[PDB]
């Protein structure tokens, strides 16, 4: 079969270079046609379209939340430090002497309101609606959802316990406590506040109302930063949170968003610069990341750029045989080197053109890979095919179109076998759930495909046209100038056979060497195989953004300071009767309910953060309820009037509403049906006041989804995660949380009425992106061992390798693969989909360093085995090192520039690795051991190659 | 070049005939993967989606009517006969002696009753909506357009003049006039309703109401049909229309709407069965058309497939040389029947595939022509490649694989020709405006060019194991069989170029029947030129339907007894001020009003209905405002009360609004700007009543688009043409309706305060289809010549032919092309988009017989004219009967069955035309017109075929 594909090439070849112009105008047209296409190019940025499964698990549960709840609000934090501020004692006279931080000074809380109004009244010009948007417009309204104004939006920050008021911040009061008379500033109102947030009256000595300025209670861990445990006066990062409404991709109301975000983080800006010996500010926007991710893909471009100048001088260099120093104008071979860079340009541009016809959207990732990694790949293959060609001893009376045809059918197999493998492996490692990758892969895929098709007709009829001029004994690369006048004939022995045939096989095929190479890649093999269990799966948040970003220091400050992470939601699902008593029973925390519910299963697993990653028990808008119908005149009905029986608020004074909301109560407040269906509305709209602070509008007013029937869809629980660090960290709480919540479910499906399909499934904001990491391992495996069967398999058939070179092919392909691995977890390199396509690139790649030596080694006729590793490596090594080793090291120590730490960790560090190791191993290791335990050489592979040059002459 | 085409040609061939099987495997494999395409299939069923340019005038005209006025209603006629009632003579007393035509008696009128209250109350399941869809749900409300019962719906029908009652159908009267007393009938009422449509008192010793029961008046011409002039009581034909609410693509609605039509026909189908001998019913449906055209398109495809079938047969019988009648069965090539069938099929469906992938929509005309069109056009390269390779002798020790080279070699320019002229005249003739032409004509295009791609791969691969299978001596087509035993050796002449050498040629190019060839074809062209002026422009309309289809004998009905044809809307674009008193003067037709104004000048053209296809005056809305505002009690404001100064309705007969509408009225009642802008939502929303008949409710409810400002945007005014019969007639209505819009829009634009982008234009329900026959005729003769040029271009550069020989070529395609113009018109085949497609495609066609014959003359050696022309005809005039004549005949001559008129007419005839004057000409005038005036031969054409042949070995 290798015969015939020798002969099928051969026929194909020397048809080819006898009819250059016509076949290299037949390939640049469509090449062409498919590069017109690029003019559709759209780019997706966001995120959540790059970085999640579509068809996931996690996608569903966001998908019905969104559905069932609305969208989850965008937050645009905004995190302050005194760098500067020591510690001043104050004892409150109430609470004792307390350590106030030096960020808890006055002056800064001034400046901090002074900055939080002047962003309340910030406007956009808003070029689309032509008018400016102002924060009501768009900003997310816990309490009344409609009329809002820039007094109803959610602005979460330390001077929410004042509601923003200057005059309650510098207001002074004289308290005597049991005798002692002492000053209570605002420092004592912020001390009660800290501790009980749900106060509608401070209690000493100061008729403050703690409750915020929008109406729902804030959070001491919202506002403030850098505590442990109930130490607050020793904050050290004060926190403030511009809450912002989502919308669907299509509402024009989300671009009125993003466009207040630029004006926010442009005020940031502004009041970064402007203080410098005062705060230390690090801030961020919901669309910070989308525009970080994508701010390096232009302006670092250019950059790499020039791996295409350095590999055309390269590949001009060294391939011209420069033996005279009269005619090196006549040998540098220019021409193929401008073809060469030509036609991997043409590949990659069709690949991307024919991709952007189908409306297939590109990314960062295509735009700054593909274009020089397909060129690393896709040089090799011409370089071994001219280096044979130039090797060919031309027999006489033999026109050169048949001397260029033979010399095609003698490394047309080897070529074909690299780019199927190479193919092969990236359409394997394109079943990765990330569309992002599924897409590069793709590309990748595509663009060495064409690579190939071009390669066996363009550059053939090119190489054919260089030949012909270099017969006229023309010019280098300006052939119109033609002959200087009469330049000496010249033949040559090569330089690189010369220095490999004198110095590098006679010291590698050393007696002592061989035994010292074997050894230390046993010992090399032994060590990598131990360090891959010390690997970090999951790819980092803060790694993908460039080094010179701000997102960089506010995820530090993040991480430093803040005492919750991401809130999460346990959505309960629809088929759960809640108008029962068993059904409000199980979800129940406080007494007359029974033992392990819901919200006390929630609370129990908060007890220990470390292994349950929640810092913060659920708050429960049934608990609330059953709290709310409590007789405490929260709930009252008119006992008389127009409107009997019917909900007075708690708000009115009026004898008319005397009559409480339920009946008598001796045991436990637990409504009937009809109770449950008429005060359910009632309790979800009742804002809280002071007469009462229960109140469903705070907190629960969108987490319960009511039908116009009045019977409950489904319902969510919110519950904080504890800081969440790095990409195990979140790993860990998706993975402890949706178990808690499978474990919730088993005890909520026994109550009677509850439909088998109701689930309970933690939904938090990124669940879509870190929920891959729980099964990559298993699917990375899998795709290794299904891209190493075909490949050897393959390799099997189109070489016509013997069963032991083609082991000997797998068990490298296997040690490089384990090498790469056990490198990538010693270097820092963690493992995710970009370093599981790299690695499956790894096993399309490696081929190309093994089977040209393998097959070189098979194909002889030396005495002993010895001789034949000898000759073997001399005939390929050379080829090999200088083709594919130094085709690959200038397309890739480019990208060591990116500026992007995602393309210059997981691309250029990864590519650099599997690069050396395929160099290290393909002319050291294979060399030695086919000179050890190498195939038996039989006569009938190389007369047999005689029957195929004459025959199709 | 034709001898480097030659060898380039040569080379592929010598290379796919030594590599037969890989070749076919890598050939079958993009034909397959494109053929995968067809399950994305959609098929366009409306005519204004298939038969009409979608950014014209018209449609451009029909989008801004369809957003200002909502779009045009559906109606479904049902129009009745009495076949065999003679008359019955009648005097009503007060109109004279009458003679009452016999579809008019009393049983016939009940039975009608009958049935329409029967289609009133009839309702369809609507398995959608899964409820019971009523009449009132869907149908067209001019009058209350909301809370619509089934008595408010339009239902136009002589029983409208009754209410649809059966008691004053039934009732009768005494009435003396002048003393003589007599019995007043229904007639005396239908005969006073006929003559004055709008009155709400019959006044005949009958307090019956003339108007409609829906509420808005029912003109004569709708309910009756068949007389001349105003003797309605001679009525032929009764009428019935259920007018339905239109509704954009999108909207259910219309899915509902096309559910209770075929309820509709399905009742009606149901009721012409029921009576016989009584009436002669036919009826439509807006969905009749869209269900009738794309009924055939499945019924008749396995008809047409036994083409296949034919040519698969003909193919194996005509190239297969039986001379031994014992080896039959070793001589008979199946196999390349089989293959070319194959390649024919795999090319059709590959075009088709490829074209389902890009999303573009199929028609009936695509997969009830392309792959018979395609088929009859595409074995002739095949046919004639085999009987060159069969008709060259094989040089000693020279392998079948250089053989088969050589042969392809010798013609392969012939067939790249024939292909590329046909490829470039089809994607010419895909210029046209109708998509179904252009979607068929890019189809036919791309399926040539594969099979062409497959004819040079796929084919010549198949030929090669073919020959091969011949060269082992093995059965005809069952291979696996082998040798019977020891046929005898096979060598034969050819029973062709025997019957062709012995007969054809010496009878032909006879010295005295040159001459009379010669003149019967100078005089056959001389006919066909006068003849042409004869043509008939403009496709037909029931000519594209099936000959057994029921709208046929419907049109018949439609033609022959109705009065008034489509109503024409003079919409009146945006930009001007009808506020204005000149605005008012301009569009008044009443006394106090200016000469030759908007409405006066269509009363003054449908004075000449022959000249000026409008048969009714316009329904004006100014006319009838400024005659509702006359000071008759029709608008009245309240004097006192609450409602100071509102529209008192006409209805009420209280004292509190006995204020006339407007102030005191000696000369021309003209509203002010303020009583304009006020009494308009009045005037449109005033319903007509006893008290006083105008009002705009009746007929101008959706005539004028008002704003919430209350400014006119655009009004439309409402024409009957008269019966519009052929596409003629048609075409003349719109072109003389544009004419006299232009001429009002001139006098329009002429009054102070229009915007000059103001447009009158004259929209109609079918200005959208038949608008393209104004323009055809120059579209047309532009689109031959830009497709005869490049032919001729490429004809002069591909084959290498001399002057003389190419101007010869150019004048037979133009010969023949005016020859099927002729006999075109002279059958009866009318000239439009399809026959346009099938003159191109003939352009395309010719070459096939022309080129062939002249290059075989071009490239000769015989010394005198006559001997070159004799061997010229033998060696082609063979291969290009056989082949081209005998593979187009089998693959038409089946289309004349189609069934559906569009086909039968359009291509069977057009395809049949163009072959036979294809065969004559190519066959019998060009040899003798060479023989006499052609070119003068030189060696250094056949001496320069050899340098390329052993060369290229
Ligand atoms: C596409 C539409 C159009 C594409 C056509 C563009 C071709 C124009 C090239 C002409 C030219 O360069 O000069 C050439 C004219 O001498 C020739 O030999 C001309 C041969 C043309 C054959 C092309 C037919 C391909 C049709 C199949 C289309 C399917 C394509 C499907 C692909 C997806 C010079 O010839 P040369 O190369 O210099 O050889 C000299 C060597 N020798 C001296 C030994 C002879
Ligand atoms: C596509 C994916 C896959 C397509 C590959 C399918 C090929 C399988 C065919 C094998 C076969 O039929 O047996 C053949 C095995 O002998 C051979 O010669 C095999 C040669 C295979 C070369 C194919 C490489 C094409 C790659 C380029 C891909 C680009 C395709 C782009 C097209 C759009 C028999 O050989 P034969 O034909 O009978 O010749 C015998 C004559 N002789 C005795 C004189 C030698
Ligand atoms: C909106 O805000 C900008 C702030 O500079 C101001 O100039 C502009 O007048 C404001 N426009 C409106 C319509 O309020
Ligand atoms: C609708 O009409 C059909 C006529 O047969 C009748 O059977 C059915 O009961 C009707 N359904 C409703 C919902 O009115």
């Amino acid at each position: 079969t290798h015969t015939l594909l020798g002969q099928f090439f051969q026929g194909w070849g020397t048809w080819v270079a006898s009819w250059p112009l016509t076949i290299l105008v037949l390939s640049v047209i469509p090449v062409v046609a498919l590069a017109a296409g690029l003019v559709f190019t759209e780019l997706t940025t966001d995120p959540v379209e790059l970085w999640s499964a579509p068809n996931s698990q996690a996608r569903s549960e966001k998908a019905f939340h969104d559905q069932h709840f609305g969208p989850f609000f965008r937050t645009n934090q905004v995190i302050l430090t005194a760098p500067n501020r020591s510690s001043y004692r104050y004892d409150s006279l109430l609470l004792g002497p307390k350590n106030f931080s030096g960020i808890l000074d006055l002056d800064l809380l001034l400046e901090l309101l002074e900055l939080q109004e002047r962003l309340r009244h910030l406007q956009v010009w808003s070029p689309e609606a032509q008018r400016n948007i102002s924060l009501q417009d768009i900003c997310y309204a816990p309490l009344n959802p409609d009329n809002t104004s820039l007094y109803d939006c959610c602005i979460n920050s330390l001077l929410q316990y004042f509601q923003n008021n200057r005059t309650l911040l510098l207001l002074t009061a004289n308290q005597t406590l049991m005798g002692q008379t002492s000053q209570v500033d605002w420092k004592d109102h912020f001390l009660y506040c800290a501790n009980a947030p749900l106060t509608f009256k401070d209690g000493t000595a100061l008729a403050l109302s703690c409750m915020a300025d929008y109406g729902a209670p804030v959070f001491p861990f919202l506002a403030i930063g850098g505590y442990k445990g109930k130490d607050y006066s020793e904050a050290e990062a004060l926190i403030m949170t511009f809450s912002l409404n989502n919308y669907p991709a299509g509402d024009p109301r989300l671009a009125q968003a993003k466009l207040w975000e630029e004006a926010f983080l442009e005020e940031m800006r502004a009041f970064q610069r402007r203080m410098a010996g005062m705060f230390q500010v690090t801030f961020m926007a919901e669309r910070s990341l989308e525009d970080e991710i994508n701010r390096t893909t232009a302006e670092d471009l250019p950059i790499f750029a020039t791996s295409y100048i350095v590999i055309f001088l390269y590949i001009s260099l060294a391939l011209g045989s420069y033996s005279s120093w009269s005619r090196v104008m006549v040998d540098s071979k220019a021409t193929l080197g401008l073809g060469g860079v030509a036609v991997v340009l043409g590949a990659v541009m069709a690949a991307m053109g024919f991709f952007s016809y189908l409306g297939i959207r590109s990314s960062l990732v295509i735009l700054q890979v593909v274009p020089f990694l397909v060129l690393s790949v896709g040089a090799d293959n011409i370089f071994i095919f001219v280096l044979e060609y130039q090797r060919l001893p031309r027999r006489p009376g033999e026109p050169r179109e048949v001397h260029i045809g033979r010399a095609l059918g003698r490394v047309a197999p080897s070529m074909l076998l690299c780019s199927l493998s190479e193919a092969i492996c990236f359409f394997l490692g394109a079943l990765t759930p990330m569309p992002a990758v599924r897409t590069f892969a793709l590309t990748s895929g595509l663009a060495v495909i064409l690579d190939f098709l071009l390669q066996m007709s363009a550059f053939v009829a090119l190489l054919s046209l260089d030949s012909k001029r270099q017969e006229a004994s023309r010019l280098d690369v300006c052939c119109c100038v033609k002959p200087q006048e009469l330049p000496p004939p010249g033949q040559g022995e090569g330089l690189l056979l010369g220095f490999f045939q004198k110095a590098y096989a006679p010291f590698l095929l050393h007696w002592i060497t061989r035994g010292v190479v074997l050894l230390l890649f046993l010992a090399l093999f032994g060590v990598s195989l131990y360090s891959m269990c010390h690997i970090s799966v999951g790819l980092d948040q803060e790694l993908a953004l460039p080094k010179d970003s701000y997102l960089l220091d506010y995820f530090l400050f993040l991480n430093r300071y803040f005492e919750v992470g991401a809130p999460v939601y346990f959505v309960t699902t629809l088929g759960y009767n809640f108008s029962s008593e068993a059904g409000m029973n199980a979800i129940c925390s406080s007494a007359g309910c029974n033992n392990f519910s819901f919200t006390q299963k929630i609370q129990y697993a908060t007890e220990f953060p470390e292994q349950s990653y929640l810092a913060i028990p659920a708050s429960s808008w049934v608990d609330d309820f059953i709290d709310w119908l409590t007789p405490s005149s929260c709930c009252r009905l008119y006992i008389s009037g127009p409107n009997k029986d019917k909900f007075c608020p708690s708000t009115v004074n009026s004898l008319n509403c005397l009559k409480n909301c339920m009946s008598i109560t001796m045991g436990s407040v637990r409504p009937s049906v009809e109770q449950f269906h008429k005060y359910l509305p009632w309790f979800l709209n009742d804002r809280p006041n002071i007469k009462c602070p229960k109140g469903g509008l705070a907190a629960y007013s969108t987490s319960v989804n009511l039908t116009s029937d009045g019977q409950v869809l489904t319902s969510r629980f919110m519950a904080y995660h504890k800081p969440l660090k790095n990409s195990q960290d979140y790993t860990e709480a998706l993975r402890a949380a949706r178990e808690l919540a499978a474990n919730i479910t088993a005890d909520l499906r026994k109550v009677p009425g509850t439909d088998p399909a109701f689930e309970v499934f933690p939904y938090t904001i990124t669940n879509v992106f870190y929920e891959q990491y729980l099964t990559i391992l298993p699917e990375g495996l899998f795709m290794l061992s299904l891209c190493l069967v075909p490949t050897f398999a393959v390799s099997c058939l189109l070489l016509g390798l013997d069963l032991r070179s083609g082991l000997l092919n797998l068990l490298s392909i296997v040690m490089i693969l384990v090498d790469t691995v056990g490198f990538m977890a010693l270097w820092g390199i963690s493992y995710n989909a970009v370093s599981l396509i790299n690695l499956v690139s790894a096993v399309g790649m490696s081929v190309e360093f093994v089977s040209h030596i393998t097959r070189s080694f098979a194909i002889s006729t030396k005495p002993t085995w010895l001789e034949r590793a000898k000759e073997a490596t001399i005939s390929m090594g050379s080829a090999v090192f200088a083709g594919v080793a130094m085709t690959n090291l200038p397309g890739i120590l480019v990208l060591g520039l990116a500026k992007a730490q995602l393309i210059q960790i997981f691309f250029f560090r990864l590519n650099l690795l599997i690069t050396l190791l395929g160099l290290l191993h393909g002319l050291v290791f294979l060399p030695v051991i086919l000179s050890y335990v190498g195939p038996d050489v039989n006569p009938a592979l190389a007369l047999e190659q005689k029957r195929a040059e004459e025959a199709v002459a």
